[PDB]
């Protein structure tokens, strides 16, 4: 209570003194033994959790980051370090720091649900023992726990944009004490990266106009900006940056036999150990000479097609060698219960898996369900399989290391790999404290040797506002919602406030002209003209709307909600009900193309389609003309935005297949009627999950009642892929659609039946969906069909009582 955490005396002093100096003392001049973690007056709880699998000690980077400044004080920090340094330590002390001193709660984003997910459990381990709350704001997931009796949010950023304009409406902001924000570079311009300035500029807004002692501290970090001291400077905090690395990586690229440095001095020139009598760039043979070493590669491949023909290659020679260097050295037992974990899915075993998987090589692209996936990163991080071929997808996924890795190319996707992708993938090259090195190698040709180089003497581009205004396009949709958010929200009444919001945008940051001032004057007509806003004339005072008062509750894009509003006004004119069609055309997402879609196998449907399900497609706009002008000629035309028409039928597509989703069809059912992946399919569900939680809060602000009931039960229909029977089942967490199916036609409707249940009989129920761990569950311990079900049974009768979590 006093003080969770104090930094040894005078530590602060030597560093301070170090870091003043021209050059760096060849000797450190302070106790080595002070940068040792239990010095620090760290409660015990959390001494033994650091202790229990290495860290032990601090680098020279850490305590400099910590003691040099103001940051233990309360002041904000933005500091950069390469991956896997110990960059989460620094945000784990000082989040320990606030929460038990200042006792305040503290928000923690992450960018995707995967990782966050994982930095869930990897936060509730560390902090359970202490009596730190720890839940998570993902995607369509949402905490049991109330927030008010909560301590860290992990959250994507989507929901942490949710949940800070919660707090502004019930007036709640002085619960938050500090955000934490992981990956700031992609604040610069990403498909939801902007929503993290929109965060953090409402942050630096609200404090600033309390302003007129520590407030709400803010630590961002990300990796090596040119202009980081500019994003520093925004967030008023102060900056660090290291080059420090545990593990050396070397980069290195490869033409020919010979490989290279960055400095293009070569450094090994490279015979390969075994020929694969095929002409190959020696890519089995890299790969050989790491496994040999007993360790991992991670082979990156541009196509979704490369990724599957290459684990079937380098298998094949694995095969070749068994039965004639050295051999494998696999782990069959355990190989064994992967390939069952991976039978006895929804999926089923996919057919270049049953060949490679055996013989411990794997792939890993978008194409897989998410379980599929899970199950490999799973079986690479655990040594069953050590060569994992993945595409760009994975290298901004989790956490997963390995020895070597291998880039087949500089050319992903026809055109030359970005720079961040780059940094990205080499960047999984070292796991810190078991391997010495990482080492990572680009495989080129002769005539792509100069744009090889380029990306190992490449930095990341600037981080641009994404509010910027491109001459004629003066308003945009980064800018609308950041606007729509401070008057709705009611922290910005007047003019004053309006101009005082502009001081604290990362955009202002970067002229430190003033002609972005007037874009913002913009998007106040703009929602004006369009009943977002009202006016009421020592400036004019503005005010919300219901429609205004929706949409910032919706989570709504303005742009976005105008036709949401008028397609369901038409919808409860006359509505069909006799199937779940017509409600799941309302809460189909089209903001993204999430496949391509065959026209032909469309119109053989459309023929075979009901009746009931044809009425509501005349109801929509669904033309008979314009499917067979789809089937004879491909033509976009697109000459006219009349020709939404185009998105109408591609959104009725769309929400065919979630028809047969939320009806518990098989997915290679879906797939052959519909002509499209799983991999885009669950892509699709989690999409469309997210976007009708919305559009039932929506419906439920402007007073559309009888609308709002019909949907408020397909967030979770959707979620889970179930029907309205299952809809109760699902609430335990161990409990899928499949799972949740067996139970139901064996008798269990609900949770009160669920906790009554004989553990022995559970087991066989679970036996008709085929010591052996077989079930796979999210952040499993690879349950056995026992283990399952008495944590199953156990669980719903802890559900029942409501006791925790």
């Amino acid at each position: 209570s006093g003080s969770v955490l104090s930094p040894p005396p005078g530590l602060g002093r030597c560093l301070k003194a170090a870091a003043a100096g021209e050059c760096k003392p060849t000797v450190p001049d302070y106790e080595r033994d002070k940068l040792l973690l239990a010095n620090w007056g760290l409660p015990k709880a959390v001494l033994e959790k650091y202790h229990s699998f290495g860290v032990k000690k601090m680098f020279e980077w850490q305590a400099e980051c910590l003691l040099l400044g103001q940051v233990l004080e309360g002041k904000n920090l933005v500091y950069s370090a390469p991956t896997s340094a110990g960059k989460t330590l620094v945000a784990e002390l000082l989040i320990l720091k606030r929460v038990l001193e200042m006792r305040k709660k503290a928000l923690f984003i992450l960018p995707f649900v995967s990782v966050a997910k994982e930095k869930k459990y990897y936060l509730q381990s560390l902090f359970q023992e202490v009596g730190i709350k720890v839940d998570g704001y993902m995607g369509s997931t949402s905490p049991s726990r109330h927030f008010s009796s909560l301590d860290i949010a992990v959250c994507t950023i989507e929901r942490a944009n949710g949940l800070i304009n919660r707090l502004i409406e019930e007036n709640k902001m002085d619960l938050l004490g500090m955000v934490v924000v992981d990956e700031l570079h992609m604040l610069g311009d990403s498909h939801r990266g902007y929503l993290l300035e929109l965060l953090l500029t409402k942050i630096c807004y609200i404090t600033r106009k309390s302003a007129s002692s520590n407030a709400v501290q803010i630590v961002g970090m990300s990796a090596t900006l040119p202009n980081l001291e500019l994003v520093a400077s925004w967030l008023n905090a102060e900056l660090y940056h290291t080059d420090f690395r545990p593990v050396p990586l070397l980069e290195s690229v490869k033409v020919g036999n010979s490989i290279y440095d960055s400095s293009m001095k070569l450094v090994r020139e490279f015979e390969p150990m075994l020929q694969v009598k095929g002409d190959e760039d020696h890519v089995v043979s890299l790969c050989y000479e790491t496994i040999c070493d007993n360790h991992s590669v991670l082979l990156f491949c541009p196509s979704k097609k490369w990724c599957e023909k290459l684990a079937d290659i380098i298998a094949r020679e694995f095969y070749n060698l068994h039965h004639q260097c050295p051999p494998v050295i696999l782990e069959q037992k355990e190989l064994l219960e992967v390939m069952d974990q991976l039978r006895r899915l929804p999926s089923g075993l996919d057919s270049v898996l049953q060949k490679t998987v055996p013989w411990g090589v794997a792939f890993h692209h978008a194409g897989l369900t998410f379980e599929e996936r899970d199950i490999i990163e799973g079986a690479f991080r655990q040594g069953l399989i050590r060569v994992l071929a993945a595409t760009s997808t994975l290298s901004s996924g989790v956490n997963l290391p390995a020895r070597r890795v291998i880039i087949r190319t500089p050319i992903f996707g026809g055109r030359p790999l970005d720079i961040l992708t780059y940094k990205q993938m080499v960047g999984r090259a070292g796991r810190k404290g078991v391997d010495t090195v990482g080492e990572s190698i680009l495989i080129c040709k002769n005539s792509e040797k100069s744009k090889g180089i380029a990306l190992l003497q490449g930095s990341l581009k600037p981080v641009r506002s994404c509010l910027q205004r491109r001459e004629g396009e003066e308003v945009t949709g980064s800018m609308i919602r950041a606007i729509l958010e401070i008057i709705v929200g009611g922290v910005a009444s007047t003019s004053q406030d309006m101009h005082t919001y502009a001081a604290c945008t990362f955009l202002a940051a970067s002229m430190k002209e003033s002609v972005q001032l007037g874009a913002i004057e913009a998007c106040v007509m703009w929602l004006l003209e369009n009943e977002f806003i009202q006016s009421t004339e020592e400036g004019k005072v503005y005010h919300p709307t219901h429609l205004g008062s929706a949409t910032l509750s919706s989570s709504l894009s303005p742009a976005d909600t105008l036709d949401i509003f008028a397609d369901l006004q038409r919808a409860m004119k006359g509505f069909v009900l006799e199937n779940d069609l017509h409600i799941l055309y309302l809460v189909t997402p089209m903001f993204e193309d999430w496949t391509t879609i065959d026209w032909y196998r469309f119109f053989c449907l459309w023929e075979k389609l009901p009746t009931s399900m044809k009425r509501v497609a005349e109801l929509v706009g669904v033309e008979e003309g314009f499917l067979a002008r789809c089937v004879k000629g491909k033509v976009v035309a697109r000459t006219e935005r009349q020709h939404r028409q185009m998105a109408i039928h591609k959104r009725f597509f769309t929400s065919l297949v979630l028809l047969d989703l939320i009806s518990e069809v098989p997915l290679r059912e879906i797939n052959q009627k519909y002509g499209c992946n799983r991999g885009q399919i669950q892509s699709l569900q989690q999409s469309a999950a997210v976007y009708a939680g919305m559009i039932t809060v929506f419906s439920n602000r402007l007073g559309w009642h009888n609308m709002e009931l019909l949907l408020s039960q397909f967030q979770k229909r959707l979620t889970f892929g179930i029907q309205r029977e299952l809809c109760d089942l699902v609430r335990v967490s161990l409990l899928n659609a499949q799972r949740a199916r067996v139970l139901y036609a064996s008798g269990f409707h609900t949770v009160a039946d669920l906790a009554r249940a004989n553990i022995v009989e559970v087991e066989v129920i679970l036996k008709n969906a085929v010591n052996m761990r077989t079930i796979w569950v999210t952040g499993r311990k690879g349950l056995t069909e026992r283990e399952a079900a008495a944590l199953i049974v156990e669980e719903a009768r802890m559900i029942l009582q409501q006791d925790l979590v």
